[PDB]
C-alpha cells in the first residue's frame, strides 16, 4: 500500500525535475533549432511521466 | 484496468519523444561520428520503449 | 523474492550513477546558469530513484 | 507470459544501446574530465538495466 504510493510520488518528483530540464535546455537554445527540438520533446516527456504517476496512484 | 492502458498510452508518448531526440541529434552531428553514434542508440531505445508499452497493453 | 531484490539493488545502482552524473555536469558548469540547473534536477532524480528502489524492496 | 518476456527483452535492447553510447561520450572526452566521468557513470547504468531484464525473466 504505503509503497506503491512512495513510488509515484518520486514519479511525481523526477517529472517536476525533467520540466525544469526542458526550461534550462531552451534557455542554451537561445544562448539551436535542433536544440530547440530536444527541449520540447524533453517537456513531453516530464508530461507522460507525471501521467504514470497518478495511473500508479489509481492502482 | 484503465491505470494499466494510461500507463501503456504514457509510455508510447515517451516513445515517439525520444524518437524526436534521435533526429535532432543526427542534425546535430551534422552540423560527429561519435554524436551520430548517440543518435542511432537513442532510436534504438525509442523502438525498445515502444515495444514495452505494447507489452503493458496486453498485460 | 529474489528477483524482486535484484531489481531494487541495480535501481540503488543507478541513482548512485545518476548523482555522479549531476556532480560531473556541475564541474562542467564551473568551467553554465542553464547546465547548472539541469546539474540541480539530475540530483533530484536521483534522490528520488533511491526512494523508488527502497520502496520495490519493501514489495 | 509472453508479454513480461518481451518486456525484458527490450529492457536487454536499452542496456545494449546505453553501453553504445557510454563508448561515444568517452570518445568525445579524448577529443574531458568530467565528461569521462559521465561516460563511466552512463556504462555502470547499462549494467543495471541489464540486470533489471534479467530479473524481469526470472518473474
Amino acid at each position: 500500500m504505503m509503497a506503491i504510493e512512495e513510488i509515484a510520488q518520486a514519479i511525481e518528483e523526477i517529472a517536476k525535475a525533467i520540466k525544469k530540464i526542458a526550461w534550462a535546455i531552451k534557455k542554451i537554445a537561445q544562448q539551436k533549432a535542433a536544440i530547440e527540438e530536444i527541449a520540447q520533446a524533453i517537456e513531453e516527456i516530464a508530461k507522460a511521466i507525471k501521467k504514470i504517476a497518478w495511473a500508479i496512484k489509481k492502482i
